[PDB]
């Protein structure tokens, strides 16, 4: 129905020619366009769903590229470029500038092939630098995830697996980003990237962000999420199975008493359940594939950004000081 109004040859606004859909969902639509009032420049256009959770989330994320932009007119911290809105059949469009596939889509396009350590390192930097600007100025994404992650222009290589050319990324996606002043919603993050001060409801900022880059570079590099759930307290077995037993200081703190008999996750490891989270999680450093100094780095780095408590978890500002980064400052 909202497809009614986004085929490509469609001309949006009297300027933007669909000419491609670059990404669908709940969301609604992110279509190509040639821009005839910018010499054909090539476009992105966000139709945004014609619904409660989605027309909100548009017109929040306006308002804080509107800030981003301004404050970064350079996109030195590489948020996405918002070049105007406009209302199309009573759809908000966002317009952006062109961004290829979303680190997901890559992955998932390559048969569900990790990255390169070498782009690795150069993603989690840019992430980090990104996110943390995000953070110097009173914000928290809250929805971190690969899909979130675009590279500024996907062209490879393809031997006997495709490599990138340039793994330049942008962050997209701040419809859900919200700044220290307001009121916090409970459930924050993709089930698979959600920090557990979330699934615990002890409040969060932005160190829940961090969790989730944690969660991502570990995606890339095995090629799949290491929290394989859609339930918090399988969800929160994988933790203990991955990263060690909760703080006693977040089980007491938690409403969420139920999960806990004494100050342990009341879990049975022998069930369906509990034999599905001991073959799919284990403690982290098992999941390296190499011990080979820098692969041991970047485990360093990520169990930093597991750490449970997230006062003591890294920042981002800490992060882009870690040793894993190193071999981009011998330059
Ligand atoms: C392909 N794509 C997508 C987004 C973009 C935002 C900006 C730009 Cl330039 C592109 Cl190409 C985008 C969206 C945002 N924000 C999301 C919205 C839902 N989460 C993933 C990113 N989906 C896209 O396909
Ligand atoms: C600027 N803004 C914001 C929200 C909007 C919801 C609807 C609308 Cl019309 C706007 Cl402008 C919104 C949401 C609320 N309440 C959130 C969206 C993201 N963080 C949580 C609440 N914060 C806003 O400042």
């Amino acid at each position: 129905s909202m497809h009614l109004i986004c085929q490509s040859g469609d001309v949006l606004s009297a300027r933007y020619e669909i000419v491609d859909t670059l990404g669908e969902g709940a969301f609604g639509k992110v279509v190509e366009c040639i821009d005839h009032k910018a010499g054909g420049r090539h476009v992105a256009v966000k139709i945004v769903k014609n619904v409660d959770r989605y027309c909100e989330a548009a017109r929040s994320e306006i308002q804080v590229l509107e800030h981003l932009n301004t404050t970064d007119p350079n996109s030195t911290f590489r948020c996405v470029q918002m070049l105007e809105w406009f209302e199309h059949h009573g759809h908000i469009c966002i317009v952006f500038e062109l961004l290829g596939l979303s680190t997901y889509d890559f992955i998932k396009e390559n048969g569900f092939l990790p990255f390169r350590l070498d782009h690795i390192r150069k993603m989690a930097y840019q992430i980090c630098k990104s996110v943390n600007f995000l953070h110097s100025n009173k914000l928290t994404h809250t929805d971190l995830k690969p899909e979130n992650i675009l590279f500024v222009q996907s062209d490879y290589t393809e031997a006997y697996e495709r490599t990138l050319i340039n793994p330049d990324i942008k962050v997209v996606d701040f419809g859900s980003a919200t700044y220290d002043d307001e009121h916090h919603s409970t459930l924050v993050s993709t089930r698979h990237y959600r920090a557990p001060e979330v699934i615990l409801a002890l409040g969060w900022s932005q160190p829940c962000d961090v969790w989730s880059i944690g969660c991502i570079l570990i995606e890339y590099y095995l090629g799949f999420t290491v929290f394989p759930t859609h339930d918090s307290k399988e969800h929160l077995a994988m933790m203990e199975r991955i990263l060690g037993p909760l703080p006693k200081h977040m089980i007491q703190k938690t409403r969420k008493r139920k999960y806990f008999h004494h100050d342990r996750l009341d879990w049975d490891e022998h069930s369906s359940a509990g034999r599905y989270v001991s073959r799919a999680c284990k403690p982290l450093k098992e999941f390296m594939l190499s011990q080979d100094v820098e692969h041991e780095r970047l485990f360093d780095l990520i169990q930093k950004m597991l750490e449970y408590d997230p006062a003591k978890r890294i920042t981002l500002r800490e992060a882009l000081k870690h040793p894993f980064f190193d071999l981009l400052k011998k330059s």
